[PDB]
């Protein structure tokens, strides 16, 4: 139900900005980006309380529909309510996240797509820009 | 060029788009509404495209049929540069703010409830897109 944007072509070493206001009774929100809805290179997933987990971030990827392994960061610098801006890049090897405290994690590439195609956002979570590096 | 939907732009909200315009530009084109055969605004700014020089072309698409245009007496672009428009609407009309504060209105044709496709073409390259 959040925005869906597509034909990005979003290189490697370029940087996706996404800036939005976690909701104040948020309990997860989503980013998927990848070639379209079925083939996901990133879904990052900030749960508060949501879908078995607690302050977590769960990401993963999807492949003709399926599911990846998910991986799970240790670190959490979200607060329902607050404003959050997250950055995005990848190359060959992986893709790099930076979250709003500046850490920074990153994601093994698995789909080893040549361009970022698909965006889509999901969640308690409103969209209030997005820049293309 | 960049699609977006599910925007759900509601009236007196402000949608921002900055670009780059290339170089060698003839038009580029924002389209706004439900959407791409539903456009409350067709906005074609025209460097040498189309018949036209110079010119802000605008219309709306209703069930695939084009409108009937409006053209503007202004043109604040340039080949080669960075961009932004910012774009409202009401039950009458959109507006729409150029780069140099310039503001005209388009009448809005289709009543919808929400804008919620975007679609950018031509040669402009969108760079940053705001809700606000
Ligand atoms: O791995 C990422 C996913 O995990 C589970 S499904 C699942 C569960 C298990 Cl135990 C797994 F082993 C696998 Cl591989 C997947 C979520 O339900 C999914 N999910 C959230 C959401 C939205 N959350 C907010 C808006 S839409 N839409 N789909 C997705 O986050
Ligand atoms: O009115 C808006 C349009 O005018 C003509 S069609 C047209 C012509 C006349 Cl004489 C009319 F009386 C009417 Cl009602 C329609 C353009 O060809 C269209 N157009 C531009 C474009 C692109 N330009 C860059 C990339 S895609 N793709 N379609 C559209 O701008």
């Amino acid at each position: 139900c959040g925005l869906v944007a597509s034909n990005l072509n979003l290189k490697p070493g370029e940087c996706l900005r996404v800036r939005g206001e976690v909701a104040p009774d948020a309990k997860s929100f989503v980013l998927n980006l990848g070639k379209d809805s079925n083939n996901l290179c990133l879904h990052f997933n900030p749960r508060f309380n949501a879908h078995g987990d607690a302050n977590t971030i769960v990401c993963n990827s999807k492949d003709g529909g399926a599911w990846g392994t998910e991986q799970r960061e240790a670190v959490f610098p979200f607060q329902p309510g607050s404003v959050a801006e997250v950055c995005i890049t990848f190359d060959q090897a992986n893709l790099t996240v930076k979250l709003p405290d500046g850490y920074e994690f990153k994601f093994p590439n698995r789909l080893n797509l040549e361009a970022i195609n698909y965006m889509a956002a999901d969640g308690d979570f409103k969209i209030k820009c997005v820049a293309f590096d």
